[PDB]
């Protein structure tokens, strides 16, 4: 069996849902070194460890833009660590260095370092905290996935990347545009099993309220390589339908993985 595997046979309903069925726990981060602080979301149950996943702002903004995604991810059985960057206009790389930097305060130094399976890791982030995720996964190929949400970053070429990578799109994105920005990342990862998925009429703050379309897939892909938990593996592949009124206007994957 799966020892990673956490909650019951999932459904479309139960990756929909707004709280899976983990109880979570928060309490801000306490003297960090190398990022700006944040907030940490876990479940209550200490019956079992979990993986981690750290969550990196993006647009000129503070981690509470994207505050709903702790809970929503954490009651599904992760430990998510929202951060604040050093500075507010930290360029991707630095936001990558930050990423790794929690990771490990929060594997070796945090109030809940005894929750975690520090072998079971991921980064996430939105805008240029999605850009971050080059330089985070370039130097740490251990994490097990990185998820980017209208990643921004001038460098295209990612194809040194080995993570699994997920990106989520926004058709109507004129910050971090498919085109210039998510696609070209996307295309550069020859290394890694990767997944594309965008968001019909979804401009850059789509990360910012509550959307069922990317959170189900972010947490079945956290799922999947965090937890190497293959009952997601359902709602990856094929994945979304891309027709005329479906709220995904475009999808592109390695499934099988």
């Amino acid at each position: 069996d799966n020892p990673y595997q956490r909650g019951p046979d999932p459904t479309n309903a139960s990756i929909e849902a707004a709280t899976g069925p983990f109880a979570v726990g928060t309490q801000p981060i306490v003297g960090a070194s190398g990022f700006g602080g944040g907030q940490i979301y876990y479940p209550t149950d200490t019956s079992q460890t979990y993986g981690a996943v750290v969550i990196v702002p993006g647009f000129i903004s503070v981690w509470a833009q994207l505050n709903w995604l702790g809970p929503r991810l954490a009651s599904q059985g992760f430990v998510v660590i929202g951060i604040e960057t050093s500075v507010i206009t930290d360029l991707p790389d630095p936001r990558g260095d930050q990423a790794l930097a929690a990771l490990d305060w929060a594997t070796t130094r945090s109030p809940v370092a005894s929750r975690i399976d520090r072998t079971r890791l991921a980064a996430a982030g939105w805008s240029m905290g999605g850009g971050g995720l080059r330089r985070a996964a370039l130097q740490r190929p251990s994490l097990k996935a990185i998820v980017g949400m209208a990643p921004w970053n001038g460098e295209r070429n990612w194809s040194a990347v080995t993570v699994p990578t997920l990106f989520f799109g926004g058709s109507s994105d004129a910050v971090a545009s498919p085109n210039d920005h998510a696609k070209p990342f996307y295309n550069s990862i020859t290394r890694a099993e990767k997944d594309y998925i965008e968001l019909r009429n979804a401009d850059h703050f789509f990360p910012t309220s509550a959307n069922t379309t990317m959170a189900k897939y972010f947490i079945s892909w956290l799922k999947r390589w965090v937890d190497n938990d293959t009952r997601y593996t359902q709602f990856l592949c094929p994945g979304p339908s891309t027709g005329l009124f479906a709220p995904v206007s475009a999808s592109m994957n390695t499934c099988p993985f």
